[PDB]
């Protein structure tokens, strides 16, 4: 079967922590007041919530409510709390019980984000890296606290721009990291899930963001948008794989006795690695440096173990222009 695989770094926090912290099904929800709070307008809905901005009445400040449309309840919660504070992660500020809906309503810190499509469009290279900057802080916290993100991806990441900050949001696909434990495949969107994913392989880790991290990074410094753009998660792969070609998918599936679902057969073909200048034109030079490519090319590997972890990533000359 699949040899078994476990994460570098923080490979063993959940285990020296009481049950609590990670037994999140045991964990009871502290509740608040929902007369606190009015809704003002409806941002969106989702696959598993509808997200409305509101008003804290109490403080007459903005917040974002998150009325949840089963174990997904609690672990998000218990997420949230366990990661609340740290640098760059969404503050749940409050639950409630929602009347209509009877279910959670998880209320957090409001952040005036600017669209990503029409954000992505404006980001200097210095505010690249300062961002990436950012985002690696949050993900080392997480990484730290034995928790992956699972859907690291543009609408995941709030910014305010006028005043520099960011947020990591979105919990909800979000788990704890206990090694040698298989976790589901159907996790983050299509453009920005790892190839662990793709090939089915159920025993990933922390470094499973950090894919994700880089495949956001393709799109801003080449101006792709998406980086790898999959019509579906088989196609998904073999866009991949024109790009790091397929020499080092089958080592990366024979490391860890994995096998290509056969439909793979008559669509993935030979391929080889790409240099990454191949991506590099007129429009995003401005975008590229060598550092962004060499950070970009460690990121971006089949094998999840050869990653830079988040805190490695931070360590990248590509962050050294960035003030700290």
């Amino acid at each position: 079967g699949p040899v078994p695989s476990r994460a570098r770094v923080y490979t063993d926090v959940n285990t020296h922590r009481p049950r609590e912290y990670w037994d999140y099904e045991s964990h009871v929800v502290e509740w608040g007041n929902q007369d606190d709070y009015q809704l003002v307008r409806k941002l969106g809905r989702g696959k598993y919530s509808e997200v409305f901005e509101a008003i804290n009445i109490t403080n007459n400040e903005k917040v974002v409510v998150k009325i949840l449309k089963k174990k997904k309840i609690k672990r998000e919660i218990k997420i949230l709390e366990n990661l609340r504070g740290g640098p760059n992660i969404i503050t749940l500020a409050d639950i409630v019980k929602d009347p209509v809906s009877r279910t959670p309503a998880l209320v957090f810190e409001h952040v005036n984000n600017t669209d990503f499509k029409q954000l992505y469009q404006t980001l200097t290279d210095y505010d690249i890296r300062f961002y990436m900057y950012e985002i690696l802080k949050a993900l080392d916290y997480a990484a730290s606290m034995g928790i992956m993100h699972r859907d690291v991806k543009p609408h995941n990441v709030m910014i305010d721009h006028e005043h520099r900050k960011l947020r990591l949001i979105d919990w909800g696909l979000a788990e704890f990291y206990h090694p040698g434990q298989e976790y589901n495949v159907r996790v983050a969107s299509r453009y920005f899930k790892g190839p662990e994913l793709l090939v089915d392989y159920q025993m990933y880790d922390y470094s499973l963001d950090m894919w994700s991290l880089g495949a956001m990074l393709a799109s801003m410094i080449f101006r792709k948008e998406p980086f790898f753009h999959g019509h579906d998660n088989y196609d998904q792969l073999v866009r991949i794989a024109k790009v790091l070609g397929t020499e080092d998918l089958y080592d990366y599936i024979d490391k860890y006795n994995i096998e290509l679902d056969p439909r793979f057969n008559d669509i993935l073909g030979r391929h080889s690695r790409k240099r990454w200048e191949r991506f590099v034109h007129s429009e995003n030079q401005h975008l590229v440096s060598p550092e962004a490519l060499d950070f970009l090319d460690k990121l971006l590997r089949y094998d999840h173990q050869s990653r830079l972890t988040a805190r490695e990533a931070m360590e990248h000359p590509y962050f050294y222009t960035v003030v700290k």
